[PDB]
């Protein structure tokens, strides 16, 4: 077990945490987010929580059964004025983007007025192509800066952005391409991870020649290194936004319109509306990373995938805070990046997977013991379950014992984080996710019974009660699949499809 | 000495009037009537909604009635002259959102649809949380075809349920449907997608009527070949046979919709948006906008129904026109109340099936026409007279003038004298009801519609004068003076023809097109077509007039007169006479008896110069009598496809020319 | 004793200030100013428009002078640097309603436009409602030929009544109107539709200017067969003679529009959607873009400011709405307040050169706005023309374009005004979208030649540009910066933003540059000197067009003259000038040598030994753009020997 330490509980000049002292204080707030007078909770953080061009009127509706969950459905919104323009008009200058380059030398802070400026430069040059409220977008781009203004150019007009990983090969992104129909491709002339050059055009003039559909690709010139261009088709990011004012007018969406489509391994093209997903990752960095208005988010992800979607690019920004968008490797050019990067920026929270965490411990302990780190207060795992070998490291090494680890639960289809430690509030186990998130009430059902197993200790498949609102609406032209993968096997349940076990102090360990 | 004459009716005109009965008098535990009880009642509320102060009841009742997105500031601007009718103009809404969203975020397993099929066993009731699904992924299925705001999308489907997932799906996205009478040949459904230049048609592999299959998709396909715009075809499998697909024009609509999530967002229409296009009988494609028409059919739906949250609304009609357009859908679903779709005919698979349906269902309101209610009476009281029938509280008519005749059928048996009966007057371009009574209020007199609707102000002009005939007892042709929301905007890319047609005839008004007398009481009855008057001698006639005489007579069922060129008399009356099937057949005997009986009734000038008994008058699809054809026969004109039998023809040409 | 000096004027200095006049003060019955009576009243409200404190008076102006469809949250956001300019953002609207709806639900039969016809009989008022109902009819042919918001349609029309219409169609739906003058050249014609990658073009059969017919639609189908994407023509059938139509392409506007309902919605559009494209004439055709907010609230509160417009005002701008004072004063400006503006159609000395005071006395017009091209030819007329009508109808008489000569101004004061109207020279740009600098006339005393004090919003400062640094106080000359955004500035150049950044931005970093040299005198007025690009440098001594040619106009049977110089290896450069005189003048009688010799002696006079013409080049016209700029890059290169009325200037050089 492990209490929520000093940096976590006001001492030490740290704000004090959203949710504590005990677990008590979180039983108190979570009993307000779930069962039959949960609206009133949900109502108010929607409001105070986002912009919104109108308001809603109903907060939920639909349910499992037929896949037509419904959040806050009358109102309309914006994720780009969300994430930039509400931060811009309050604070130009503060850093939305520290920009970790793969050379550490060329690291620079992007301010939310320059990133609000690309952002609106890349919507008018998409504009331009004619793309449309509900288009879909392909996006090939690595971990460089611009990755975030070419999602929020394509959420700004209401066009759907289909994020393809940058290590995916001409194959998988051509799968991808076709699959979701876009006219547009945004990529890069190359990227650089680790000291290496990805062939980023390269894999992209192999991959289109099979897919009929593409018209424009717009190319940000990363590298500069000669890469194929076609006449017509393929125009420089650079060259592109020149010519384009750096304001454009905010698309007013609904409510549920499509935001993205996320690919997950044929592949699944999984769809989140605007504003309940917007609203779960806002609320789940605020409140399982302990988030307040000057922090310094380090998420380790990529943005190829949903932990780059939720708290790289759309969580971080939805709250207004600074967010790191980092090129390289954990163990480019040492084993020391990670801390030489914490110690650099002051990050405030660091968020990544098992894998790296074990990477860094296998690397040895003398690249992490001569560091501060002690700008750190959150440190969070994802992906994967973390040995009880790795848990103890990562807060012995790299919180000095003295930062809140929050092992946090969910999947690409639960758009935010569902079961995690608040840190402030609830005291850990190593390997445990402990109690789940505001919205989220699950439960354990036996799969030779088709019955919930009702207690603690009990073990079974991971199931939840009630639709939340950052839940995935369903599967990119295939709802069938969506109802059949997650609905059918429970009927009036949502299927995660990962194993679970409660113990007797009420702790939730995902097998 | 009154010169207005009622229909001719075989009751007393001092016995003749009939006040709201117990049912509508809050009695027998009904529901209490919105309006009551008496006529100063209907007036009271009524000069609320016409005349220079009337902007207030409609701007409150527009806020009370519909779930606007964007409040209006205007109430009214626009008139007659140029066509610029205006109502509500700054407000934004959605229809499928006032028909479906709202009730089912209240009550999502209220019953929306009552889906009483051909066969009787298949009947089913349909949620508003279902039909709001199918609404949603028939939207998402229209988007992935890229239907967009303002696009025309054709409809051609029969009366199932899924016809009002079709309507509505269009109205989600902002598309203007054109429904089109799943009864009408491949060149009328032809003419209609071209003319609405949609680039996708909704329709069945088949549908079924009256225990027939009617091969829909086979006739969309001989349409299709000479509609060069359409791309897309969306087929509902209603049956199952074996049907032609053309591949990547022709998609099955549940194939489509399993691919489509089942909620889809609204999309935020301005008030003035057109809602759809209509064509009637070149085809007129009479265009309705989205407030104006929504709130005129939510208003006629509650008043002249008197509809209360729980009731079941039986309208008996095809969406293909519209008064399933306003009392099947948009009227019955914006109220938030369970509306039926049937299927199938009123003697199918015996003539007692609306009375099957009613009890049934319990069915609290029943709307339907006077040719079905002259069918019914054709075949006798045995399917009618033992039934329960007491959930009903109202009984309406629509279409043409009901025969007082028919009216007290309708009244003894179908409400054993025990229901309202409401005759609404309107047309297709009026989108709402224009004249009916007021059922907790009004005293009805057998064929007549009574007093204008909120926001009707009628009058009658002499078409010779020009001018308005002040005060009562009155007879001339029927103008509105000024406009009222659900009014018809346009004719489709033909306004010049909307303004020639209603506007310009007597100029400040709305020209209906039929004659009309307001009698001694104020009450107001509705003749016919001007363009049907039967001139014999000077004395101008109505159809109805005569006809309403000659179904006096024991054993008539139906009858359709026409007037017939005459060198001494101008025109002379010819009569069609139908006999219900018991009658006993001499043939020469009853026709001096019908003729006696017209002119003793009316006058020797209507008495039928001719009359001819026939086995059946000739009818469309539709169910109307097939008149012209009639006249040009009668004329000699006999050599000169919307006849439903086309073997009466040749029967009504030998009774005639043998 | 005072360094800045005004332009050249016969008239002494210390009887040459004009307080606004009595029908400017609230007295004959004539409406009372809006602002007045006097400069402090002018000061006391701008210092509410400018500076740190300002977003409260542009909120309450925005909330107060248009009918929003959803509210604003911030005023003003963005700025210069990286042309990011953002008024009312999150506000919704639409330029249609606010120039017809709202007024059409008002007061239906209020004349919105007096159609002053090239013929003076086939004129006519046609009111909000008629206007209202042959916009929605346009709206509703446009939306049944595709075009969607944001599209652009190019608009090739004459000064007839429906080009307003045609302009608040495309405004109604949300389209982007991109006019085109209907004089334009084929050539010309097609690369303002190509830029735009326009679908759809709306144009008249032929026009009528001054009797003279314009083959609008001849030249269209010579433009277009160079113009691939255009679908679409609707042809306004203003005359009715036989033009060719291509089956298909081409419909007529009358037939169209029949068909049509004569009510349309309005298009909901964001503050900074964009309403308009309008191309300009140094290099290639720069489409200026304006957004709606921001740009409509700017002319609406110049109109109602600058020349004092109330509600029953009846206004007369006698400019083309292929040009943006069209836009901004014929069109946007005068109907966003809902009352009454003129489309004249035919030129000035059409019939006679009696027709603008025919005109003023026929419709009782309460303001004049021209250009000074126009005064100085009905000046070179005689005036027996104006003398004997009418006129006091008249409260505010406008002048823009180009500098105003001293002498064209005394003209306009006591002939057109009869010393009894406020004279506001209002200078702007297209680019500025509304009056820049300009007489408020209830509260400001003129100086012949001055624009005076910069308008609401609008914060002005001089450099140097020999030091870029900004000249402080009074009694300075320099160039003209704006030192902050204005609502109605424009946004970009239409696909070519770095165009607009390097022009506009990137001269005086942290300024926006108009291009113009300009003076603050002692008093604190501005006074505009020409462009930049036309200042000629003579042993130091830099010289502006304006001076030179207000000194040469004071002399007796000169017209108009332009000033242009040249690299001469003694002095660095020279003044050439080329005079034009009145076509009365005796050429044999007076010598040109001696005319020559008392110019350059009444140059030396008022402006310095320095500012003789090198030479004087005799000439019949000056070489002009259609909109009337005289093209002094024309001379100036005709000049340095690099090669109708121009073959007639490089012969006689
Ligand atoms: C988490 C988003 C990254 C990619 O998301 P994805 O590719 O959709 O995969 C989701 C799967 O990650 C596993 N997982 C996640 N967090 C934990 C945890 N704290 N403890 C144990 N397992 C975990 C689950 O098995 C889940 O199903
Ligand atoms: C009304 C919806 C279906 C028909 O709509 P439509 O096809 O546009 O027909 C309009 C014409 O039907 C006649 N009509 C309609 N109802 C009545 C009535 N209650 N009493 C007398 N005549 C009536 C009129 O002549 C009218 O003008
Ligand atoms: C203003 C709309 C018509 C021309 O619009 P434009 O074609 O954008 O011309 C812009 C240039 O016109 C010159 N100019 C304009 N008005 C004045 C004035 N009152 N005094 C002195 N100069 C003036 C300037 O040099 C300016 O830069």
């Amino acid at each position: 077990l492990f209490a929520p330490p000093p940096r976590m509980q006001g001492k030490e000049g740290r704000p004090k945490p959203h949710i504590g002292p005990n677990y008590e204080s979180y039983v108190k707030e979570w009993a307000k987010t779930v069962g039959p007078n949960s609206d009133e909770w949900w109502a108010a953080k929607a409001r105070e929580t986002l912009d919104w061009y109108d308001d809603f009127k109903t907060v939920r509706a639909g349910g499992f059964e037929h896949g037509d969950v419904q959040w806050f459905p009358e109102g309309t919104l914006n994720a780009a004025y969300n994430c930039l323009d509400r931060h811009y008009y309050k604070n130009p200058k503060k850093t939305a983007i520290i920009y970790e380059a793969d050379e550490p030398s060329e690291s620079r802070e992007v301010s939310y007025e320059e990133l609000m400026q690309e952002t609106c430069r890349v919507a008018n040059v998409l504009k331009s192509y004619g793309v449309k409220k509900g288009d879909a977008v392909s996006i090939y781009l690595p971990m460089t800066w611009q990755a975030a203004a070419a999602f929020l150019a394509c959420a700004r007009i209401g066009a759907i952005h289909s994020a393809v990983f940058a290590g995916f090969s001409a194959e998988s992104l051509r799968d991808r391409v076709n699959d979701c129909e876009c006219k547009v491709l945004i990529t890069t002339d190359e990227g650089r991870r680790g000291g290496k050059t990805i062939a980023t055009k390269q894999i992209v003039d192999a991959a289109l020649q099979q897919c009929p559909l593409v018209e424009n690709v717009l190319v940000l010139r990363r590298t500069g290194n000669k890469v194929p261009m076609t006449e017509g088709r393929d125009k420089w990011w650079d060259e592109e936004c020149a010519k384009m004012p750096a304001y454009c007018p905010c698309e007013r969406m609904a409510s549920e319109d499509p935001l993205f489509i996320l690919y997950t391994s044929k592949p699944k093209g999984v769809v989140h509306s605007t504003a309940g997903y917007l609203l779960g990752t806002a609320l789940t960095l605020k409140y399982v990373f302990d988030a307040h208005p000057d922090d310094r988010f380090a998420c380790m992800a990529d943005i190829g995938w949903i932990t780059g979607h939720s708290y790289i690019i759309y969580g971080p920004l939805a709250n207004g805070i600074t967010t790191a968008v980092f090129e390289s490797t954990p163990v480019y050019p040492t084993p020391s990046r990670y801390w030489d990067f914490v110690d650099k920026w002051k990050a405030t929270q660091l968020y990544t997977a098992p894998t790296a965490i074990r990477l860094l411990r296998r690397m040895g302990e003398d690249h992490v013991k001569n560091h501060d780190l002690s700008s750190l207060r959150v440190l969070g795992s994802v992906g994967e379950p973390i040995n009880p070998e790795a848990w103890h490291w990562y807060n012995d090494f790299a919180g000095k014992n003295q930062c809140a680890i929050v092992d946090t639960y969910w999947m690409t289809e639960t758009g935010s984080i569902s079961i995690a430690p608040l840190p402030g509030a609830i005291s850990t186990k190593p390997g445990s996710a402990t109690f789940p998130f505001f919205g989220m009430d699950v439960d354990i059902i036996d799969p030779q019974t088709g019955q919930v197993l009702e207690g603690n200790d009990v073990e079974g498949v991971l199931v939840a009660r009630r639709p939340w609102p950052s839940i995935a609406r369903t599967v990119y032209r295939d709802h069938k699949r969506y109802l059949e993968t997650y609905m059918k096997p429970y009927p009036g349940y949502f299927f995660f499809g990962d194993g679970a076990a409660r113990d007797y102090d009420g702790y939730m360990w995902i097998k």
